[PDB]
């Protein structure tokens, strides 16, 4: 029986800090692959225009391509509208009907798990993993998140570096397609 | 006016010798961008071409580190067999005011010549056939009449060697392709077992 | 006159944070180049540094894609133990013209500060000290006096989370230390078998 | 009894096409390693001004890092004047006692072989492979040897471009050092 990290956000940028971080789980808790799944969003979100989806699912692309155990899924951004963590694991589920699923974002996202809609059908559909930076649910402690996306987006915005936060090709990528700036 | 490189063609896989081919020819053409269109139903021969979805991602791997390379869904998104006509149309209308230049195998720019109408094909871009070391192609046999001025040039590329066929085979021996083609692409090829 | 960072560190090895600090660095202090300097022989701790061939290597290859970054063999090319003033004089003497700007994390600057001679140090260069998120260093406690003026700034990196210190114990665990050091530098580190 | 191969060539600059044919005979003939010797090399060669020992070391360093069995060897560079093979071959004698070697080298350059020195012991301390481009010893056809390094030097020092012929980072490594140019 296989075990599937379901590694879920919105990515935008995907940097250093979240593939170390799938990393991180997918070898503490012993696990054959890690999907990333690029959630849905519409145009704006929290007072932030957020990237289309096609590049951020691009981007996760480029910077996992190389990960002979990492994979990336449309689930999400294909189903139109608004992304429920119980959707998304129901269509992994559904296309991986013989694997244990082990879905990973942020412990800050994950704190209001009980305000998701259907809390009581996802802990019956996966095990729930929260990284966090230093300072039912595991939570496992990543110092590379220190790494955020909103300071990419700072970054880039002002003209400033993003190499080697965010991986090669995602930077030239987020720079000829003007994303933030 | 923008000067746009239009890079056809169905890489499965995307390699080296594709990248060097259009860096050589966005210099020697002093082209500001070179665009990667994926064929979308390429041409049947008598051989099972991956999924578009695939060739398209592999594309975009393989060309995101460049600044000056994007790619395309233009014939991806196109239903029925792709024709070079309807992929420069569509630019044409991505792009009003640049100047298109067609890029692509030789032996596939004869093909395009002996089917697709020229009043369309030289009115929407100039092109541009690349050929590798020792594949003797003339001007004078890659179409079967004189061609509109400046419509056509033929660039050979010595990097064109290694083709995407050899790639596939070598693949499917379990022969490394390190080298031939990107890593990351290398990679991608592996773990979704494309010509496995 | 050209302004050059001189990053100056043990490197073993150099991993993502260090290169984050000196792009954040070169960005905020309008430096046209920063020159890596693996220390030859660093100061001896309670740790058995690998070869300074190696760290020399695995920088090279971390620093190569960087237009703006190069390497020295200035301390690994000088017998006995690293010393930062030693270090500044001998890049002075290859750069005599440009203003020179060390940078290493800030608990080592301390140390320098409270061993080397202050009249040397604040005529060769001024001084960048970066730390991680979390380390609290004040100005006034890196040094036990007041320091010439604009001859200290601190720079806080939030990529400095990542240590050389956890990478090492990782690889000896057989932990992974992709994306916390450059490709490369990891599969460099494996195949030396540097942390087993 | 591990096989070792013996990449040995000037590397000025290194490319793909010396990885593409290395990465090929290892596999053809089962090596465990490939081991590459940059050339010792004065300041001229065939009318050629050669990078100096360093730069071509650190490139073929930068090149090969990331395969797990390929590694750069300095014995040419550090041995002080001319390379001679039955040197070269010597050196790894005594540093892999209990190794076959295999000693890889452009066709073009093993077609003198018999005006080398030494060319009695040369067949008695190694098996020659030489690869080519198409178009005792053993051949090995490389289509990827169409790529040269003379090639990649007339461009670098015309500032056309050589990505993709020439692997990432040593091509900013070429230019930054202003090794053609
Ligand atoms: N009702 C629901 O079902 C519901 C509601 C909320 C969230 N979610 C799910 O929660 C996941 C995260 O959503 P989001 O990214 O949009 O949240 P967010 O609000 O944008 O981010 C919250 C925090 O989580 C971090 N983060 C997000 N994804 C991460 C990942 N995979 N690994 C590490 N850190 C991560 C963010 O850092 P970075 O900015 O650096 O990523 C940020 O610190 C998605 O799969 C989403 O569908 C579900
Ligand atoms: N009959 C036809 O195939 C045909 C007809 C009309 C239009 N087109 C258009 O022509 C383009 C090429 O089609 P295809 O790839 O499917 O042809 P193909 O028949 O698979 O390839 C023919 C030759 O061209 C080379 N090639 C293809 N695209 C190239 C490129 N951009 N740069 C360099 N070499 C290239 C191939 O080498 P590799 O295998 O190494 O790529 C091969 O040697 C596409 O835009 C397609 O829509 C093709
Ligand atoms: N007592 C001393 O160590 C001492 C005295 C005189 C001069 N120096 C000079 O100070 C520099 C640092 O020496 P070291 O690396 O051997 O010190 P260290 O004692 O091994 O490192 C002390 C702290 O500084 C960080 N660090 C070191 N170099 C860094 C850099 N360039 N950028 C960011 N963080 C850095 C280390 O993190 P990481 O482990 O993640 O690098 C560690 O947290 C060298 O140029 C050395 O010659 C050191
Ligand atoms: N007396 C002797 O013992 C003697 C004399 C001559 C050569 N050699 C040895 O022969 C080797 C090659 O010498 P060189 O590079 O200086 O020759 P060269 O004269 O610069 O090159 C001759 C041809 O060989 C190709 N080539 C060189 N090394 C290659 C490699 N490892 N793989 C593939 N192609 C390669 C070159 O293409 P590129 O330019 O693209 O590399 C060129 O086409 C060295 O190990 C050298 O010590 C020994
Ligand atoms: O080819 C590789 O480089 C990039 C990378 C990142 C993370 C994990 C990996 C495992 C194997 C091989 C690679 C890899
Ligand atoms: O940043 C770069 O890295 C990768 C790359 C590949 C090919 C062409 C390129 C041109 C400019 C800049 C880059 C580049
Ligand atoms: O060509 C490049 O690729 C890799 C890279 C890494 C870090 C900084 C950089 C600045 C300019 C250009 C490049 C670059
Ligand atoms: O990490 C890798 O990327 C680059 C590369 C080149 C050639 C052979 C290789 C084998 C394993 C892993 C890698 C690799």
């Amino acid at each position: 029986r296989r075990r599937l990290g379901v590694m879920g956000g919105t990515f935008d940028p995907i940097h250093n800090g979240h593939l170390v971080a799938a990393s991180e789980v997918a070898d503490r808790f012993a696990l054959d692959e890690v999907i990333f799944v690029p959630t849905g969003q519409p145009w704006q979100k929290q007072g932030r225009k957020v990237s289309p989806a096609e590049h951020r699912y691009l981007m996760t692309v480029i910077a996992t391509a190389s990960n002979p155990r990492f994979t990336v899924s449309r689930a999400d951004i294909d189903r139109g509208g608004a992304t429920y963590t119980v959707d998304t694991l129901t269509d992994l589920r559904t296309a991986h009907p013989d694997a244990d699923l082990y879905f990973i974002t942020g412990a800050d996202a994950l704190a209001s798990i009980l305000s998701w809609e259907n809390w009581e059908q996802l802990f019956t559909l996966a095990k729930f993993i929260g990284v966090s930076r230093p300072g039912g649910l595991s939570l496992v402690e990543v110092p590379a998140l220190a790494i955020s996306s909103t300071d990419c987006r700072i970054r880039a915005g002002q003209a400033r570096p993003i190499w080697y936060l965010v991986p090669d090709g995602v930077v030239q990528y987020v720079a000829k397609h003007r994303l933030y700036s």
